[PDB]
């Protein structure tokens, strides 16, 4: 009877990966948001910090329990409503293969592209090939991935594939899919445009943060 | 019957943490070793390349399992050994802090101390107070976790303070904890200097990198 909270701002792609596995467990109505917006400053009001000193978004609040990365809040969701259905990480290999997945997102893709994300908001940078090339290498990466298996982790989709895309849809927006040279990335981020919860739980924090980048450059 | 093979350089704060959590775990003799060395570029090997294309250490493989990010190599070690000991991870929420953790040392205190250690090693940096002060708030943050907690996921040890210490004793070289800035991180680190197996899984690895840094400075 006790609802996780969600401190949330869907601009960030951490919280796109999470409203995205949200949505694809069936418990939108089981996680209470909370909106705390980045723009506004929000995330270094006293309260939050108290509650996240690294004073970034996603954090989820059960009870007790304080969870301040996106790739822990993902699969203890996963542990405590995913158990017994498509998503289940039951598997001692199948927990480790999906985790595999969720730290290339966290310490490789995620901490490639908000460098240069970052700095084109915050105007440091004004995007030399260099910028890129990192960026382009964890493409190369993901593109040996969907070889050998048809979704990041395994053959089936899995809650890895919904940060990988959060990202790969906002650093898309400066450094662009090649069909040709990342073909199976290429095919599978359509894919994944297609879930019929993309629109609401990525597509919408997706376009306010293009729109920030317009106004921007 | 079938052993799981660690690709490894201690001189890698990721694999150190590795290595803690082997001794820890009490499974050094259930895990074997294939040493891949950084410096002479065994990691650019194409059979390692192909086993792993981030060319990075640790890996994991186990059967068909291959793992590529230490802490997700930590937790998969802690599943198939650890169920029913000190280091468990067997309940829900507990798995969630100490993954919580986990992400904390690869998102944050990892990112930013490799971004220092490599650029010394490479001699793109030769240490204004510009470089340390995102490690700095990372100590901050280390510092709130261990004044809520005695260790940095809950009152007791767990597989999250290997990485994390693994990290500190590394970055520590060229910033180090001041006792009297953040005292209970200070004693938190004295404790796991006095781990039996901490001169052998972290010291000598850190006691080589020293060297190097001493060779390029
Ligand atoms: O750290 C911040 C990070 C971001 C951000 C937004 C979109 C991304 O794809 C990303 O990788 C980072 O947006 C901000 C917006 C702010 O107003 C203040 C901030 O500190 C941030
Ligand atoms: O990427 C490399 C990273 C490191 C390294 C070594 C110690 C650290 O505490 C660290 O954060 C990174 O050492 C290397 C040594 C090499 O010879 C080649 C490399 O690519 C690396
Ligand atoms: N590894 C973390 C990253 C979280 C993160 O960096 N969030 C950003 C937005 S993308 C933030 O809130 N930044 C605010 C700040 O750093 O002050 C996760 O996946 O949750
Ligand atoms: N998040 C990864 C980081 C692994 C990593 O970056 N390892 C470094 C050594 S600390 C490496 O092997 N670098 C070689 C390279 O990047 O070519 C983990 O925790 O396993
Ligand atoms: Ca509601
Ligand atoms: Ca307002
Ligand atoms: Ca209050
Ligand atoms: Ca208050
Ligand atoms: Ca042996
Ligand atoms: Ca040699
Ligand atoms: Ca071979
Ligand atoms: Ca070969």
């Amino acid at each position: 009877m006790s609802k996780p909270v969600l401190y949330y701002d869907d601009i960030s792609p951490p919280v796109r990966g999470v409203l995205l596995t949200v949505a694809a467990l069936g418990i939108k109505d089981q996680v209470e948001l909370k909106l705390v917006r980045l723009f506004e400053r929000e995330h270094l009001l006293e309260d939050f910090v108290k509650l996240n000193p690294l004073h970034a978004v996603p954090v989820l609040k059960h009870d007790d329990l304080v969870l301040t990365d996106s790739h822990a809040i993902i699969m203890y969701l996963c542990d405590i409503f995913g158990q017994d259905g498509d998503f289940s990480l039951k598997d001692p290999k199948q927990r480790a293969r999906v985790h595999n997945r969720l730290c290339f997102n966290n310490a490789v893709l995620f901490q490639r592209e908000s460098i240069v994300m970052r700095g084109l908001i915050n105007r440091s940078i004004v995007l030399e090939d260099h910028h890129l090339k990192p960026v382009q290498e964890a493409y190369d990466c993901l593109e040996v991935y969907l070889t050998n298996s048809k979704f990041v982790a395994c053959d089936q989709l899995t809650v890895a594939d919904f940060p990988i895309v959060a990202c790969m849809s906002t650093v898309g927006m400066v450094c662009p899919l090649s069909t040709s040279r990342w073909p199976k990335t290429a095919a599978w981020f359509e894919t994944m445009k297609q879930l019929p919860y993309y629109q609401q739980a990525n597509q919408v924090g997706v376009d306010k943060l293009k729109e920030r980048l317009h106004a921007v450059m």
